[PDB]
């Protein structure tokens, strides 16, 4: 029943996706069924921080959020890792809704949980070929079908990270497969380890413009948002922000 | 019945507000009832480009959009200037909807038009004391009341530009006055004339972080998005992008 927690920080801003810029708290869980080659939070699954895992109850996480956040937040983003691996997260999501706190979720869309229907901002991020991951579309279909059946279409978005042209073609395939779902494109980060912020920012902004220029002429990507990682532009690869 | 046009460009991305990152075309009109001290598009009203005004029909604007944009767009953003000054814009907004094109609008919220109800993404931007403008709240109440009566609440947002603490207090007043409306905070641009992009980007990112740090501890700004100007981070103060 305990929840494996690695990070609890905030208040900060959501740097990605459907609710980008939103002031929110963060709860990063441990464990991933994926092993993406460019995972910017590899410590959640690579075993390098397994000893740092704190198994907490829903009340303990909420108390710690209220502690470091005070009354200066009404939004909480649950990430990882793949939080969808944890069924016991239901007690925490319910506790948030019972305290007038809106919840967001970051998942790659492999495992479905019934507490998905309680998420106000559900971001599903299928992984492109550059992540060396293989996408199970049957599992992705089941998740999106279940969400649409519970009228959660206003709370669900698709976000694909792009590193090259191959990823962009993969993103088009996903977008065409699910026409009604709000679609997002995200700039891929090359160096998730570098400490030189100035070079990183200039590099990512260059990648952003190159992506924008490419999508601009693609007629199959008209209903698409193109966004970077704002928190990376502000603090680089720093954790806890 | 002619529409005063100064800019027609795209496809690019929406760099601000509720639909930030969205691939869209731009139609910037002429004329403003405001004279904000930090207007990043002063040429639309300061009279410096009055000779460049092209009075076009709805069909001519649409034909030019289809010309430079092709079939690589499904979204059009109408800005200025204050487009709400133009009643004859109705024919153009209708023409967009009749051609499966979603329309967005940028206005400061002074003048109301009946074609507001046809806008898919209506951004209202009340001006803070730093703009040297005085906000008529009675006019702002009428606009927001009319929109809520036609169930356009899903299509309307409030966005306040912040330059200092005084603007931030003004933003809180606006947010408190309209609790149900999605609220946005935007980083103010100091130098809208500078040509040194690298210094401008580093300066605006610093202003962004300072704004985020300030909002993070404010309990009255929980349901708030904090965003910069993405197009300024990509192309600086360049026009036509
Ligand atoms: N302020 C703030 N602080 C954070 O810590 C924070 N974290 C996240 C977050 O972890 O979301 C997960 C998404 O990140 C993607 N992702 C992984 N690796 C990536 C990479 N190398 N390049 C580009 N994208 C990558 C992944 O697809 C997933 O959808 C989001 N917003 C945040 N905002
Ligand atoms: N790609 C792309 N190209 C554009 O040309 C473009 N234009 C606009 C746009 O004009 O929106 C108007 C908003 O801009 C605000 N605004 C004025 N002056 C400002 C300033 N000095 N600093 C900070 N904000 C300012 C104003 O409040 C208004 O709400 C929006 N997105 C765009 N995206
Ligand atoms: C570091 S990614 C965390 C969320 C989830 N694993 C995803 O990829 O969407
Ligand atoms: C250059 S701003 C253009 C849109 C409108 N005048 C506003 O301030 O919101
Ligand atoms: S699914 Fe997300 S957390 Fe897991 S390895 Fe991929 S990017 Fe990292
Ligand atoms: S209302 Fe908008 S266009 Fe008019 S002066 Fe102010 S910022 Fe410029």
């Amino acid at each position: 029943k305990g929840i494996p927690v690695l990070e609890i920080f905030g208040p900060t801003i959501q740097g990605e996706g459907m609710v980008i810029g939103q002031k929110t708290m963060f709860v990063r869980t441990a464990g991933c069924d994926y092993s993406c080659s460019w995972c910017d939070s590899a410590f959640t699954w690579d075993g390098s921080a397994k000893k740092d895992i704190r198994w907490m109850t829903a009340e303990e996480i909420f108390a710690e959020l209220k502690d470091i956040g005070g009354d200066a937040f009404s939004h909480v983003t649950i990430s990882g890792g793949n939080p969808a691996l944890l069924k016991q997260l239901d007690a925490f999501i319910e506790l948030l809704k019972e305290n007038n706190i809106r919840a967001a979720l970051e998942t790659q869309g492999t495992v479905y949980q019934d507490w998905f229907t309680l998420i106000d901002d559900l971001t599903i991020s299928p992984k492109p070929p550059s992540s060396k991951m293989v996408t199970n579309f049957q599992k992705l279909d089941h998740i999106l079908t279940s969400l649409q059946e519970n009228d959660r279409q206003h709370a669900v978005s698709l976000k694909v990270v792009i590193f090259n042209d191959e990823d962009l073609e993969f993103a088009k395939t996903v977008h065409k497969r699910y026409p009604g779902i709000p679609f997002y494109l995200q700039v891929g980060n090359d160096d998730v380890h570098t400490t030189d912020d100035q070079s990183l920012i200039a590099h990512l902004l260059g990648k952003y413009e190159a992506l924008v220029d490419k999508v601009a002429v693609d007629a199959e990507l008209n209903l698409v948002r193109v966004l970077p990682q704002l928190h990376t532009l502000l603090w680089g690869n720093k954790r806890g922000v």
